[PDB]
């Protein structure tokens, strides 16, 4: 209705970045992921994976206590600050990253939006995903805060019924992402990439081997390493969503759609990026 | 004897569902198993990779707290009812499930039977294996039974010998099917599918890398799954029984029969499953 | 120097097992594991997993309480006697198991001692491996006694210096199969099987690659799993020994014997097979 | 500047040793890894997976007693010394190690230069990284020293800062491992290995791939593991390094250098060595 272009395999390929001979772990950039709790603890090793691949330098989980030794043997390349999470909501973070996660796996609670607030008073680009994303407003500050909202979520955060939101998808996020300032990543079958500024894409990779528990997790962790490794945090978005179905689409092509796990798309990722290079 | 026809590959291609570009997660559904405990924790882990692996939407896994880590770095994309099956002793489950499994590693006592009896008054499928499989008998109610013995089950349930049952299987499982009016998968080479509608089939596929501990639970979640994605319940039983039994058939081109591990069987459902469709 | 004949790929042709489309897990039967220890717990994981690869129908692993958690995500298809290495010592074993192997990643302890005396008098095969092997008798029983001994626990089974050993390994293992009336599988490059019915073998599969931590667990595992599949244990050990010196060669086909774990000893052994079927 | 040599496919190809037939894990010896703790854990894993790949015969592994579990079902072949970084802190080790590594996970505090001072006193090649590396001088002994900083590390060591070192790598490196003593393997593209005699090597193998956290970790344990089987312990780390990029050039034939994880460097390493044989 909006004529609202599709991100495609031409803009993939022109923005993707390179990574040089000369470079060494800080030019990519220390990730925080702020994730994971004691009954859905599987979200954080989901969004953690998903980072790791994606192009950072370093990943710190800030997740549960009695999680940190679910992840470990699968994910050893990740380090930890302890119920970090929770640690967030009482105070300012000391270090510096080149992006945050929130939300994967934590409970909605006023806790977990204490945290978000600490979390966006640092400078840089700042995800917010399931248990952070409420109904609320934004600070201004220089790093874009990227929302991920699957249409329950959108409804929990605007009032906006599933079934209206689904008749008029991008119009709706393109509102929303204008109103709260923030980007808003609109899941489902050709999700939506709206930018506070007004830019709007499609996503055209995908498909419904994607409806299963965990592939949003997944994508959490996958914006969260593009953003370190991509000058520009817009295409750091779009590249990640992408991609993340493109590794979907590869997968049918052999596999049934029924069938995929979510933490599979990271072992995908290897070889489709590989291919838009 | 009773000439039971086999549920063959064009029953199965005719059957199987397709996932649309359309759909989203919950278009296909949470499941519910309840399974695991201290000494036999595995079962949760094969039960519930065959149930993800099986077209289902989301997973919420009611183990026992101890078995929870276990599961995780192996099945991140499921979540956790702590204590489930214990829980489910006490009282009737609140929340809406698509599906519902309930025994596998689980002990045969009398809270086990105390959880079956509230799981049956939520409405929809049940499957029950393993340690929720007792001589009993089961309330009208509007979704199916389904109970998945092996032989010496079938014994515990009806009196049957063994010796006995097995020259007879097929009248056996199709008398008591009726008599419990419960859907009854009776194992092993030829497995008896029989609906306590009368309809009864054989199951062609398998071999003898299945005679191992552990399928039967792969089995089990792989019709939790796949109840989660069919829109009739009978269909989802028998393509589960034929796909499972198709993925060790397999197994044995390449490797021997002798040396399969169940777990391995969820992870070849996928390109079995894309050749049926 | 005895002219001892090798156990050739005709001779294991001959003899593996088939796995009939009419059989049940049953058939196969339950095998016992005792191993694994605080600081040794690895040694379980990798004779679980030999056994359970090697056409079994159940495994019971008696293991240490905190070593159970380590098992399970790698080997869900095994259920478990909590401690049960350390209860065996105060009792005769009250279930029936087709086979029953003890000892790796045990302590060299009179406790353990007392656990094989317990074993010892239940009627199947027992084998006897690394912390259980100790300079001792054994009592007349009806199942055979296999001791899998490296020259070093040769030495401390017997007084004959490893250096010694060396120059004789056929005719000491057979001196010993001997006077001890058990078999003896004296490891090494040619692995010398040893009966104590005076007939005795090399093994003329293996390489170097197998000269690293853990192997030795895995080939116990192999054996436990083979006892429980063959209808005479001499095959049972012979095919062991010489299918698992068989997964090192093919791995040093496209891999470096240096770099070669033993767990994949097991993810090796089904193609291995197949190829002897 | 120094016109220091490359160690070249031709240098590998003569140097790496052969596995003969007739070795037993004694001929390539028990490895010491010290490494991991409560917050990063991961470091043992990736050093241990590392040491077991590249050719010792046994590896016992000093980690804190947490960090245990989260290893043995990704490495069952290595065994523990509970808490032993820690209690390497207070007296001599009692037991003879091959080689001995320690750092990788540990902080940067006064016990673990302890533990150094500690390890110091046996016999063998020793191997300080990460937190293990600090501003100190080393006391004339047998064995080889090897210091394994980052740029960042070297400015620890050294108080030459990164963007000093940066132009004059080499000269650094040299003029530190003259002074000190001590091999410098200083990591980065071309990264270069210093010996205290005076010879200097670039290590020509390797790209961005590396540039990611816990592929210094996953080095260490690959030097660990050399040094026990080669005979020329200078061998060991050129090989090593070379080695370890190499892995990283497989990789990125059909992935992105943006997406690999440093643990499957030690899956890559086993094809990688092979075709240097
Ligand atoms: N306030 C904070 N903000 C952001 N990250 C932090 C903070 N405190 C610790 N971290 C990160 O957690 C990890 C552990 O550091 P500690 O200071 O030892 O953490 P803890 O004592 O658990 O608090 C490190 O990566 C560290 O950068
Ligand atoms: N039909 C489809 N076509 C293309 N993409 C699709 C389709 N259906 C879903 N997707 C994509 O799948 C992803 C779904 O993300 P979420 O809804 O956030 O899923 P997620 O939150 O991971 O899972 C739900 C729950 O299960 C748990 O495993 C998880 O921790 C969470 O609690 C999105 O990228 C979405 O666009
Ligand atoms: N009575 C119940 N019936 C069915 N499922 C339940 C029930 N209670 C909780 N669950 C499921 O378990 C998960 C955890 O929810 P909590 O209510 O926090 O569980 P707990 O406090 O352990 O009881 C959720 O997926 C939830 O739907
Ligand atoms: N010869 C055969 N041909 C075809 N199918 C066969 C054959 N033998 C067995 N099967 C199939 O294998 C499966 C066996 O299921 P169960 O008997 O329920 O096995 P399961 O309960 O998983 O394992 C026994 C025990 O070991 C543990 O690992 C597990 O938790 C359980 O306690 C069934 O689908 C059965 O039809
Ligand atoms: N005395 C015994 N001998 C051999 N196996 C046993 C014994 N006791 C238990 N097991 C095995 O251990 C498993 C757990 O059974 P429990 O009797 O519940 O064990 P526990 O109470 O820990 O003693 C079962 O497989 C069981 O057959
Ligand atoms: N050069 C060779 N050629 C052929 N076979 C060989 C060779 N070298 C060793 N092998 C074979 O490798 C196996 C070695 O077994 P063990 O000595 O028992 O090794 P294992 O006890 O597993 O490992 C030693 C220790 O490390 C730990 O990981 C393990 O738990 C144990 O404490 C035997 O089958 C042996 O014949
Ligand atoms: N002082 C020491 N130095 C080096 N290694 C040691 C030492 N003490 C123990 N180890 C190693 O740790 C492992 C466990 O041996 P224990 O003596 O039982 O250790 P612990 O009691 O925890 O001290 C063995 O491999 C052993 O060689
Ligand atoms: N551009 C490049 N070209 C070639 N090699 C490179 C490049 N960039 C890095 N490398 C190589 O990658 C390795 C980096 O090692 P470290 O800096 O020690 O990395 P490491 O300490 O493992 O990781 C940093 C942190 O993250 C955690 O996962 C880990 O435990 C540690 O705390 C070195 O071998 C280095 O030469
Ligand atoms: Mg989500
Ligand atoms: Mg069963
Ligand atoms: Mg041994
Ligand atoms: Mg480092």
């Amino acid at each position: 209705a909006m004529n609202v272009p599709f991100w495609t395999e031409e803009h993939v390929r022109a923005t993707l970045p390179e990574r040089d001979a000369e470079s060494h772990k800080g030019t990519y950039g220390t990730a925080l992921l702020l994730a994971g709790s004691d009954d859905m603890p599987g979200a954080a090793l989901l969004a953690g994976l998903g980072a790791m691949r994606s192009g950072l330098g370093k990943l710190v989980i800030g997740t549960s206590e009695n999680v940190i030794p679910l992840i470990v043997p699968v994910l050893p390349e990740a380090t930890y600050w302890r119920d970090g999470w929770k640690k967030a909501a009482d105070a300012q973070l000391e270090e510096t990253y080149r992006a945050i996660a929130i939300g994967p796996g934590l409970p909605q609670t006023e806790s977990v939006q204490q945290a978000v607030d600490h979390v966006l008073t640092a400078d840089c680009p700042v995800i917010l995903d399931a248990g952070a994303l409420a109904k609320r407003t934004y600070p201004k500050r220089e790093g874009p805060v990227i929302l991920t909202p699957h249409p329950g979520e959108f409804f929990r955060m605007t009032g906006v019924p599933v079934n209206e939101l689904q008749k008029k998808r991008a119009e709706y996020a393109k509102e929303w992402a204008a109103q709260l300032q923030t980007v808003i990543v609109l899941k489902g079958n050709q999700t939506v990439i709206a930018f506070p500024d007004g830019d709007c894409w499609l996503n055209p990779t995908g498909n419904g081997a994607l409806a299963k528990g965990g592939t949003g997790d997944t994508l959490t962790g996958m914006i969260l390493g593009m953003l370190c490794c991509h000058e520009d945090p817009k295409h750091a978005v779009l590249n990640a969503v992408y991609l993340h179905g493109a590794c979907a689409e590869l997968w049918t092509d052999e596999h049934s759609a029924h069938t995929l796990l979510a933490h599979e798309l990271s072992d995908i990722l290897p070889r489709v990026w590989k291919r838009f290079e």
